[PDB]
């Protein structure tokens, strides 16, 4: 299977031709090959987003609605295939990815649904005879740059709602999820966007991805990925003052409290903390539990842990856990567990790897030094803390560079407001777990996690400015030359 | 300052800077000597973060009211105030009489401004997707803002940035412009006596590229609101991305003012002539490229001349009535003669002034340019002015357009289609039909696009850049999960 | 015609079985037997709508968007069906019932987008330890009374958005256009929503209008019709205090100053001011030009009314005119003509009728005592008034009980503005049409013509309320007993 | 020496006819005031129409100044007001001191407001259009108050209406005519134009009437019982004026078994009896789980025991003081009498002495009880036992009305799940049922009313959206078609 850029309305090949064998993390089979492409193609996309920008943001909102309403019928006719390579490209189990696609069907309906009803402001002037009013333009080109943990909702969220406002897009998917990418090319071909405003360019985040962000004809860059990347990112987008959405790593806290049904807690803590062999940005990373139930929360949580079916993706829908991405991210749990040992922790559970395939490793007896209560752990390696009282746990919680999201378990609702607003993150969810989302609510970070929202109007606020207009229908008089 | 001497304002208490050093800030009128003012370093830029991180907690936890009721006493200081702030803003900073009043009476609104809308600032109830979910989204402050700010409008500025930071949550780290150091002491003296609790508000007087990069790098800084040179910008916003602290930027403009043919002639002129001129050009909203169609060009040109002629350019210490003060100093002179002496060899046509002594730098108007010129290409912060005549209103866009920067602009006409076209064409972050470039309020949102910089500042949007949307929901049921799928 | 009410999922004839013949305006010839229902029908269709309130308000928005979706596609499959009925039973030529059709889709398909987006507030509050927030509720059953002239778009346009916001509706059409409120009925009936959340009932105002108007189980009614209906509605409705939304008549001032294109000017005005036989609520009623002009113009505007095509609007899709709803309005057009002659008006064209078919009459050398200047001329008489400035053409325009909406014609941005400014209307277009409108925007006026706004979500603002929520999270001291 | 306050004016009422204002606690007589007719109403409001347009169209922040300078004057007035709070009204010194910090806190919200009511700018479905909606005021605006809390109720729809460019016509409650005297005091000493804001001093179907029916008001804001608010609904539609309704309560207090009981009944007793209970919002059904119903109950009357009834005059400490008038008495006395009658368990209080009623408290009541099928506005409270949280829902929505309400729980899914199934348009979880801030939206649903007050919701009430658009380009029209 052979894959292409999309630039101008055209699939094509890179400019030098080059191309490289994708694999699959199930097994290694060949899955594709896919263009190593470099600055010449992404600056053809960039300059054929440019020329199309014009006619794509001066049209009315309710065009760009249409051809979003048609890229949603397109999506419709191929969550099949969407399915099929999220799952033998990205390891993502039968649930996880039809999760993914549905959220993705509901993405799109949600930027289309938004489009024509983005408003500015009309204001009250200070002076006579002034019209007073804001509105909002589109910023331009914009880059969209993602990850491969959810490759398809992730892109689609930030591709969808930029459209929608009148931004044209240069994207670059993860290298390890260049077929996604295409697919969705694909589906916006098929919908007939006019040409440019939509152009795919597959190739290594520092070679494709540095042009876009240094290109002086790209206005923002919405990005996704670690928070090391998003500071070089951020760095490099000053030369041209492009401004920036970056929604980095997390090290989410879940807090059970000691008045919950124990049992439905652990059930909880075990989707949230591992879903994805917790490769989600707001997977519940770092487990507090008050000691009042902490015994019964472990063993609960071990038991159900336990019981999770780790299998090849592709067999039937029952599986629980597919393989991870890769062997570097199998390397690297290796060192949070090494890690984890060596400094005292006890495993209760798991750690036997076997190709791109890991079975959670589950640590007590840790304490803030381990290198998994310090740094973002994407991947099931996790961490239980046991804490005295809720001072106990809302220090546990903040004690992060991060910030992303987090939950608490009580039924108690002065404990669970009290911890919620102690909580130093961009997000929180009282009695759910850590990584909900919906297509409209504003998705987003504080401290290491990133800067900027996405969903709904929040990605329209991302993608526009406001611009202030007056209209004087009286003359007057002006203070120089005073002589006057 | 006959009785007290010009310090750093940290944790509640005015210091010296911990190293002692200091150095004498000058008049432009005249050179002569207005006080001593700290030169800081590092070291107390720092102490003044923590002492900013340390009030956070305590000052973004009490209600919205109680934060508004220390910016209108603030407000009632400010009045009592206002003489010295005009003293201080000609002296320190060149402005005529009408110049800093109408910057003092300004900062009283903006003050006013964010009193009023601190307990309004709104969050949003959601509805959810999902059943027996309540979903909300709240404003939380940024944390600790550092606030560094330019020489020309040293006053307003400031407190435009500053009054609006403090209403919604945030504490203060203050920087003001090396050439207006006694302004933002004054701006100290101000909150002081407003009684704001202590760390809440820090002033630090110092070198920019040692006490702002401090403040810029530094970790427990959660954003920087800046106004400068676009190149000052582009480093600052490079240095921030080391701690993911947002920025607001205001930058450069070069701001074109078009008059189209249907006009008041002489209405035009005289708007022009304000629009360009004043504050000696000195402004980042000034009509810097005048731009006029053909079949009036003529009358305008002259006219606009007829009245630069009666500008009367003075020591703004000797009565009310002076057009234009100096420039804020000697590398500014410096760089208009360049300006200047560029455009006549490249052929440009000097139709009045060009005259300069000491600080003073005379209106030098131009005609006969072309895109190549400096004056065309560069942000002219002085009173440099080129006439740009066109043959329609496409050529007006187009040369509108010309620029790296995209701040302000302005059209004069009578004609709505003209009017609305030629406002949808014009790329900048603000416009304005029938009036001068820099309009400003307190309560829009006032910023650029392109080289002018990031993100708006007024009222609610000064708002927006300091505080961030936090998403909450409440589930009432549980449920059951998809893992382990054998259960 | 199989023609009957829909109540509670199932379509039935009247209680008493009392039916009524339509016929056509056209012709005379017979279209259908509707039903003519009394109290007892109306109370039946409120009870199914109250009893089906709370499962429809409480699914997520998305539920009942997907229900207007559905809507909106059976819509779109029953298009011709529309418009033949329009046409047949309300007189409307092709390209007037084209686009009543292409605007119901857009109404449709609008609401549909807005229903998850209606968003409450979160406040700050003056106390410590307080939560305080805002929802939205819908406000209950929603009775919706509707007129002749635009009954689909109309209807829909109330219908629509009060159903996506979780009211559940009781509707009654004219009783000129039962057919229309029918085949809503059709759409909604094959779209699948739950039996009772919509209702029909085709009887006559005065009895199942006023039962509507006065039921304790009715939430709130909006209205469309005749300002003395609307104030009658409005004391009816006092006795439960249920809300009401009144969209009444109008009688809008078209100006035409002196710097304008004339001949273009001439074809706007003819337009704006006979556009379905001038039977719309914001037609252009009361012509006001300048004197510089005045005479240019009411020659070409009296040219373009002399090509007018008035013909059966079945025949072709070509004709300009069909006729008037029936013989009243006929009789109603001809006393308005015999006033304007009496007191000196100066006939130009028109005046002949036929049947229920009518020549547009156009007078000038009128004043301000004229019938046609001081009522809503729901039909095609129309004066010319000529002023000699701008001070003047507002004075005329708002010496008028009504303020509907509004136009003026010029190039100058201080002229338009000015008038635009001094008229007083609910809505105002600069060089443009008197009844521009569209799906998303506050339509309604002031004075006689009205109270409230309807269209997107100032639809939503009609049919829902406000509600302050706080949670306290500390305890305090009370003042009572102070001993204490 | 009490008068009107006309275009500028203090003048008696044109037929010179008076009478004299007596204070609840002693009968004192307090001033003579104006018994205005329909013409001295109408003389207002062709004042306020006359001065309408320039008021309007001023810039907000003019208007912000001149409420800024009200707030200047309240501030100097204070004392005088809470005086005549407590002597007119019958108020506690704690009562009318809230009321006047209240009052405060409402001036200055409309003040700092003004100038940022927003209209919207919106995408157009068509080309080369541009589509906007301004805010724009109703009018003239009349005021119609009650006589409880005659201070704060007032300059909540003055201070607001005024603000975003209405002018005002206010009639305030014939039992507190000099606290509506006292407010035109301050409002003159502001210096408004002359006919931005008159008060007409007479009696509700007169000069209130009047109010209601005339052609140039555009809008009525009225605060008082559902049966006048629905006279006032129906007479308003004949000119088609918009109304405002914040009309009576029967507010549910639902308190759950997992509470700390002995602060409940704090709460409970501060929520049903503050004012006499003479509050819109009053705790006026409490609804006790039957878990902790005995100790709630003996701690509540406890505490209920504890009330001093006295003389407000007398000093600061005094928790309650008379009801308004006579009248208000003997209704109470009627509500006593019916629950007695129909086998009610009368726990403490029911005497009265003078205008003085000592606090009735009852249980083992049903729902054929006055006290639990009307509003009832002074000190007599049932309690209710439940059995679970579906019987205090469905007790607590057992009533005509829908104002306020409360539960206390410690649990987050039974407080929110009560919130939510309560029908009633404002709902406090741990507080008080009567909880009000300056700039939230207050008002109920049923038969508490229409609309919202308060801020921009206030805001809301007294001005219209209007569309306004520009086309730019030119197009062909579809009649005549052989064009
Ligand atoms: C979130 O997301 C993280 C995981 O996703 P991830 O592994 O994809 O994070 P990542 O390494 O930061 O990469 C994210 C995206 O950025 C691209 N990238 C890498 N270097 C870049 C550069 N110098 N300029 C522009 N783009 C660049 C990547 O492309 P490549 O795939 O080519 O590296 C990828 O498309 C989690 O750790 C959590 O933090
Ligand atoms: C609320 O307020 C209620 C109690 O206060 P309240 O005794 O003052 O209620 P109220 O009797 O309804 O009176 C409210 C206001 O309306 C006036 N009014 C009475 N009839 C009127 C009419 N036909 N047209 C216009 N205005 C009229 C009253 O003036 P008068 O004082 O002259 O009657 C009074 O100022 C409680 O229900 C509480 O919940």
């Amino acid at each position: 299977m052979k894959v292409a850029n999309y630039i101008n309305g055209e699939f094509k090949e890179p400019s030098t031709g080059a191309f490289q064998v994708k694999t699959s993390p199930v097994d290694g089979s060949k899955i594709a090959e896919v263009p190593r492409s470099g600055r010449e193609d992404a600056r053809e996309a960039i300059d054929s987003a440019f020329e199309a920008l014009k006619a794509w943001a001066n049209i009315p909102a309710i065009r760009r609605a249409e051809y979003l309403y048609k890229m949603l019928e397109v999506f419709r006719q191929m969550k099949e295939d969407f399915m099929k390579i999220l799952t033998v490209e990205g390891g993502g189990t039968y649930r996880k990815v039809w999760g993914e696609v549905v959220f993705t069907e509901r993405l799109i309906q949600n930027a289309a649904e938004l489009a024509r009803h983005y408003q500015g402001r009309v204001l009250q002037s200070d002076s006579e005879s002034t019209i007073s009013v804001v509105f909002k333009r589109s910023k331009g080109v914009v880059g969209v740059i993602t990850p491969w943990n959810y490759p398809l909702s992730i892109s689609m969220k930030k591709i969808a709602h930029t459209l929608a406002v009148g931004n044209t897009v240069v994207y670059k998917p993860a290298s390890d999820t260049p077929v996604t990418g295409w697919l969705i090319a694909q589906m916006v071909a098929k919908a007939g966007l006019p040409k440019g405003v939509f152009n795919l360019v597959i190739g290594p985040g520092p070679v494709v991805g540095e042009e876009i962000v240094t290109h002086k004809r790209v206005a923002h860059v919405t990005f996704t990925g670690e928070s090391s990347t998003g500071r070089e990112i951020a760095a490099k987008a000053a030369g041209t003052l492009k401004t920036v959405t970056l929604e980095l790593g997390g090290s989410d806290p879940l807090i059970i409290l000691d008045d919950v049904d124990v049992d439905y807690a652990a059930r909880l803590a075990v989707f949230a903390s591992l879903f994805h062999q917790g490769q989600i940005c707001t997977s519940a990373k770092r487990i507090i539990v008050h000691k009042a139930v902490a015994d019964k929360f472990i063993e609960r949580y071990v038991h159900y842990v336990k019981m999770l079916r780790i299998d090849d993706p592709r067999k039937d829908e029952k599986v629980d856990l597919g393989p991870l991405i890769n062997e570097r991210q199998v390397a690297l749990m290796k060192e949070f567990v090494d890690d984890a040992v060596s400094r005292g922790g006890r495993l209760l559970i798991g750690g036997r790897s076997w190709g791109n395939f890991f079975e959670p490793a589950i640590f007590v007896d840790v304490d803030r030094n381990f290198r998994i209560m310090r740094e973002e752990v994407f991947g099931p390696v996790r961490p239980i803390v046991v804490v005295e009282n809720d001072d106990q746990a809302v220090e546990v919680a903040n004690d992060t560079d991060y910030g992303l999201s987090g939950a608490v378990l009580t039924n108690n609702v002065n404990r669970a407001f009290r911890i919620a607003e102690a909580v130093e993150s961009g997000m929180f969810h009282i009695n759910d777990v850590t990584f909900l989302e919906e297509s409209h609510v504003p998705f987003g970070g504080i401290k290491a996690s990133g800067v900027g929202r996405e969903g709904g109007e929040w990605s329209f606020h991302e993608t526009t400015y406001d611009r202030w207009v007056t209209v004087t229908l009286r003359t007057r008089r002006f203070p120089i030359p005073s002589a006057l």
